[PDB]
């Protein structure tokens, strides 16, 4: 098929500066910092994440599928360092993850910021069918806040999360963009319950046996049947009858457009998250977000 004339950008240890960590688990460490290109006069918000050779391997199959796209909601990379450690360059996208976001800021989301959140992922998700890449881990946690209006998809560690899986990559392993229709539905599901756990209480070895029998996840109280048929729709048995992502585009949008008609939320509208008609929203001299910063 097509060739990957997609560019991978080595940047220079010297070329940025790390401010901070923003947080360590098992993969390593994420931090925040600078990215101050050649004599540009620019300073690039970045997140930064860094000796075994299978762990190289791995996190430079990342970079690969990373460097490989390019859309407003799927954040792209911006280099590699390779040091030592070796690290993945990529925009910071401030207010960390989605799952996270809507936990600690319930009280002030509305209807109009969970529908249009919903329109980003499916807009992601249909760049990525386009690009005929699957991406097997899709998930509230794995979708970042670059501003509350702003959502991209991220983690492309795959291109295992049972409790967000297809009852086939389940029980064959098989992974279509069908398969990823099925994660949507779950991801939209973290929204709309303002971030709880799917099947919370019920092991991983039991998800199986529980969809096969019919079960599926309950519907949110602030969702009306318009939505949760859409989730509902995602979770079918047959991957041809879930609904394109193309088309989670369009029903999120419609529903968009009049957002009070689609969830009951207790005190919508007059609810307000940060925005850039905020004081003191974003040396400040010569910060440019990555998204306006483009060599040719
Ligand atoms: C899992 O442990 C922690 C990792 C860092 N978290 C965080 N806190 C604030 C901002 C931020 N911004 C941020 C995070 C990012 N993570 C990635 C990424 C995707 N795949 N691999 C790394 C890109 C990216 C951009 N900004 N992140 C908190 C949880």
């Amino acid at each position: 098929e097509a060739p990957n004339q997609a560019l991978l950008r080595i940047l220079k240890e010297t070329e940025f500066k790390k401010i901070k960590v923003l947080g360590s688990g098992a993969f390593g460490t994420v931090y925040k910092g600078l990215w101050i290109p050649e004599g540009e006069k620019v300073k690039i918000p970045v997140a930064i994440k860094e000796t075994s050779p299978k762990a190289n391997k791995e996190i430079l199959d990342e970079a690969y599928v990373m460097a490989s796209v390019d859309n407003p909601h799927v954040c792209r990379l911006l280099g590699i360092c390779l040091t030592s450690t070796v690290q993945l360059i990529m925009q910071l996208m401030p207010f960390g993850c989605l799952l996270d976001y809507v936990r600690e800021h319930k009280d002030n989301i509305g209807s109009q910021y969970l529908l249009n959140w919903c329109v980003q992922i499916a807009k992601g998700m249909n760049y990525l069918e386009d690009r005929r890449l699957v991406h097997r881990d899709l998930a509230a946690r794995n979708v970042l806040v670059k501003t509350p209006q702003h959502v991209k998809i991220t983690d492309f560690g795959r291109a295992v999360p049972i409790k967000w899986m297809a009852l086939e990559s389940i029980l064959h392993r098989i992974y279509t963009h069908q398969s990823d229709v099925w994660s949507y539905g779950v991801t939209v599901w973290e929204l709309m319950t303002f971030g709880s756990k799917p099947y919370d209480g019920i092991p991983a070895s039991e998800i199986s046996s529980i969809l096969e029998k019919g079960e599926r996840l309950p519907q949110p109280p602030i969702c009306t049947i318009d939505v949760y048929m859409i989730m509902v729709k995602c979770w079918m048995i047959d991957a041809d009858s879930r609904p394109k992502f193309r088309e989670l585009i369009i029903e999120f949008s419609k529903m968009a457009r009049d957002p009070q008609r689609y969830l009951v939320i207790q005190g919508d509208e007059r609810m307000h998250l940060p925005s850039p008609t905020d004081s003191n929203f974003y040396d400040m001299d010569d910060v440019v977000d990555a998204d306006e910063y483009l060599i040719p």
